[PDB]
């Protein structure tokens, strides 16, 4: 009901655009509330259009359910403009997203950063699946960053919303993020929780190698056929067996064998306890999170939303 | 607490818009940068008008310690500091500015849910500054800010004695007392403020004189938009005795039944569509700008 605000464009104004990706493209906003003289900052994502006749009461039933997360690691939808397009409005993260984060700061980033984020993707994914809601696009350029020190999974449902051809599946590149899928999704367009922790896996790799791109080279049209060979990404340099493991066991054909949500926050939590035995980074010792007073200011200003801490090194 | 207090460098920030002046000093829009990254955040700073030197500085940080350690959400924190020669404060940027200006821009537009709720809303905070046994001592409409339009916030507490005759009870003027009680005598005057939309106490009379008419009996008249159980609160606020003023707890529980029933103590013109917003509108603002957490607001029966 009262958790998705319905927009009209005279109240909002693209400002910016931020970036484009398969599901739409992202511009700064201004959202102008009635009667007021400010403008308060908005992100504002027009989408493509879904490949389905979409009516306007289902288009609005998913956005509903999008505005019902509440979770400090996903981002909510907040506000809605149904007119020629579909405008989705939620809270402007200055950061940007996690993948364009990683691979600009590639040398500054240190073990407990890499892991904690690790962590709270889980916990954001655990919600979801505790809510009975599979994101179908789990990807590291769908991980915003709030503050270095809190990041939020964005853009679940959307994936169901737009859909896709079916020639974006055999074509490199599109709309279909193949090389994040698992094998089920890919063959047979299953979507499940345990396929969400494929992509999970596949997200932590990106992380793990500040922001390589998954199978670099081979053809979309051929992920399918290495997979049923048994072909996997890489270790990446700077991980132990302890976390290449947990990766693999994501990557295992039969769904259920793969690890849990609830399991991997367990885990990632343990690991970020004791992060230089698990992640091996010259010039570790030099980067540590942030001091008491640091995090405290960081909160103030931008990041008040109850949150759990960020797990340290004892 | 030593970490609820950042010391700044002048590297770190930027002024970027004048917003205002006051008694202390200039407010301005700021860009905070943190090291290494290259976000810019908005931030409010206040420079302080007279230069202070190293032994001065020690006791300006000493008291930022404290107003470091406010934490309500009706009472604004003190964020950062960076000592220069002229020392500068801050603090998140309430982007709707302070109450003062926004009455004062919105006339004859603010429903009775409003004001009443502001009411409860500055007691709420002056009612936890009592209850760590702190005096603002500067308590007016100037130094009351707006989060939002359903949310405010008193600022500029401890500047006053760290570093305005017709707010000030009558004790304070004629003898430099400062206590819980006087800073009930602001409250009306702060009051009085809202409810006129932001009129100036006693215009007209100087300052050297308010001690006397004060004295005389004289006090600020009754709002026109205010019933006479708003103003007999006011008038409590003001009168001589400090003891038998108002309490601040009981300023909140009385504007909260208020805030029940508001059109029966307020009567304002066209008041049958300046509600507060729906839940829906409500959920956007919180999310969107206002995600600390605060206890609901006394909505009507
Ligand atoms: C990783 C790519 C990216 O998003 N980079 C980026 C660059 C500049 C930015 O402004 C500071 C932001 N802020 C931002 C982005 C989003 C958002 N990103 C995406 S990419 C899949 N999609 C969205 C989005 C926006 C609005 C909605 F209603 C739903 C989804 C969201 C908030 N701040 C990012
Ligand atoms: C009535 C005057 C006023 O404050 N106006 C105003 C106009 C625009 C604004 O933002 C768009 C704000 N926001 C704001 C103001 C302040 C602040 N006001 C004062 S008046 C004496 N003092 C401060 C302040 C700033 C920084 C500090 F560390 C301490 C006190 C604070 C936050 N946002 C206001
Ligand atoms: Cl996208
Ligand atoms: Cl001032």
């Amino acid at each position: 009901q009262a958790l998705l605000r319905i927009l009209k464009e005279t109240e909002f104004k693209k400002i910016k655009v931020l970036g484009s990706g398969a599901f739409g493209t992202v511009y700064k906003g201004l959202w102008i509330p009635e009667g007021e003289k400010v403008k308060i900052p908005v992100a504002i994502k027009e989408l493509r259009e879904a490949t389905s006749p979409k009516a306007n009461k289902e288009i609005l039933d998913e956005a509903y359910v999008m505005a019902s997360v509440d979770n400090p690691h996903v981002c909510r939808l907040l506000g809605i403009c149904l007119t020629s397009t579909v405008q989705l409005i939620m809270q402007l993260m200055p950061f940007g997203c996690l993948l364009d984060y990683v691979r600009e700061h590639k040398d500054n980033i240190g073990s407990q950063y890499l892991l904690n984020w690790c962590v709270q993707i889980a916990k954001g994914m655990n919600y979801l699946e505790d809510r009975r809601l599979v994101h179908r696009d789990l990807a590291a350029r769908n991980v915003l960053v709030k503050t270095p020190q809190h990041v939020k999974i964005t853009d679940f449902g959307l994936a169901k919303l737009l859909g896709a051809e079916e020639k974006e599946y055999h074509a490199e590149g599109g709309k279909v993020p193949i090389k994040w899928m698992a094998l089920e999704s890919i063959l047979h367009r299953i979507y499940t929780h345990q396929s969400d922790v494929w992509s999970y896996g596949v997200t932590v790799w990106e992380l793990m190698t500040f922001g390589s791109k998954p199978y670099d080279g081979i053809p979309a049209s051929e992920i399918s056929s290495i997979l049923e060979k048994g072909e996997r990404l890489p270790q990446p340099p700077i991980c132990t067996i302890d976390v290449y493991m947990i990766m693999r066991k994501c990557w295992m054909i039969d769904a259920d064998s793969r690890p849990k949500f609830r399991e991997l926050i367990i885990e990632f939590s343990k690991m970020a306890r004791d992060p230089q035995r698990y992640l091996v980074i010259q010039g570790d010792e030099r980067m540590h999170l942030p001091s008491p007073t640091d995090s405290n200011f960081y909160r103030a200003l931008m990041d008040e939303e109850d949150m759990d801490d960020v797990v340290d090194a004892d």
